[PDB]
């Protein structure tokens, strides 16, 4: 809904719009844009904005695993992605997707090249969100490991681009927010991911978000799903809305794991579903279904 709030900036902890109103952004995110990119098209996107109401989609563009890193032809398909979120007025993550890569220094110089090209394109484009490393996982922590990779990456972005908004990834698969809570970066637009899976984490991921907010650190969730962490093990819907009440009562905007046939709880779409959109309720899986109805209200 860029057309309706266009630049985004922080206020505290909150995500607002350019007319100062708090803003929650909900949407879904591409499977690896290096197996599933084939579902991420102007067509497929725009009948996300139109039927379920999404706000916001996400780029997950692997570094590993086949994708940039061995194969960075891939870039072309979050160019258009971005290309289709600015004709269709909807906010875009542009997402680094380390995984395998779990110390995002591995691959740290191909980044800052990646980042400069994407900022340079797209720096005075509103639609525009920055996620410089989804989940930093292994023996990498925040002081040590992300910090100072973030400023790095995030130094390069801010030559380009002043004021669109950077997400950085905590440690453990992005669920330790509170150690950057402790030691956050300066930038005033800086948000920190949170991740999460209904099937698998409760409570004390949610202690960890209420704890990096009360020190001011913005969270934004840009990767959660129905079903338990492995993507599969079926559906949590109790725990699932448990999570979405929550995220409501902070006003934290969110991104479901992922638009994709692969065959696992947490896909959207069963196989056969169309690659430019127009599913029926009965082409959606479990978790398509209300995830849809969530991202609608």
């Amino acid at each position: 809904p860029v057309a309706k709030n266009g630049q985004l900036s922080i206020k505290g902890t909150q995500l607002v719009n350019r007319d100062g109103k708090a803003v929650q952004l909900k949407g879904i995110s591409s499977h690896g844009l290096q197996w599933y990119g084939e579902y991420v098209n102007k067509d497929s996107l725009k009948w996300l904005r139109d039927d379920w109401g999404i706000t916001v989609f996400r780029a997950a563009m692997y570094t590993a695993d086949g994708g940039y890193i061995d194969n960075p032809s891939v870039k072309n398909k979050v160019k258009e992605a971005v290309e289709a979120a600015k004709e269709l007025g909807i906010y875009v993550i542009i997402d680094w997707h380390i995984l395998n890569d779990g110390n995002p220094n591995q691959n740290k110089e191909k980044a800052k090249e990646f980042f400069k090209e994407m900022s340079s394109l797209y720096g005075n484009t509103p639609n525009v969100i920055y996620e410089i490393a989804n989940e930093p996982n292994g023996d990498v922590n925040w002081k040590r490991d992300i910090k100072p990779y973030a400023e790095e990456v995030i130094s390069v972005i801010r030559k380009n681009d002043p004021d669109n908004i950077i997400i950085v990834g905590t440690g453990t698969w992005s669920q330790d927010v509170n150690d950057a809570a402790d030691d956050q970066l300066k930038d005033a637009n800086v948000m920190y991911a949170l991740h999460f899976y209904a099937g698998t984490h409760g409570q004390f991921l949610r202690d960890k978000a209420n704890y990096a907010l009360s020190k001011g650190a913005p969270i934004f969730v840009t990767e959660w799903g129905t079903s338990d962490a492995s993507g599969n093990g079926g559906v949590f819907l109790d725990q699932s809305r448990e999570w979405l009440k929550y995220l409501d009562s902070k006003t934290i905007s969110w991104v479901n794991w992922n638009l994709s046939d692969k065959q696992e709880s947490s896909s959207a779409l069963k196989p056969g579903a169309s690659k430019t959109g127009g599913w029926r309720l009965s082409d959606l899986s479990a978790s398509g279904t209300f995830v849809r109805e969530n991202i609608l209200g």
